[PDB]
């Protein structure tokens, strides 16, 4: 979310 972030969160 709000860019990348592995995929945790996203």
């Amino acid at each position: 979310l709000x860019x990348r972030y592995x995929d945790t969160m996203y």
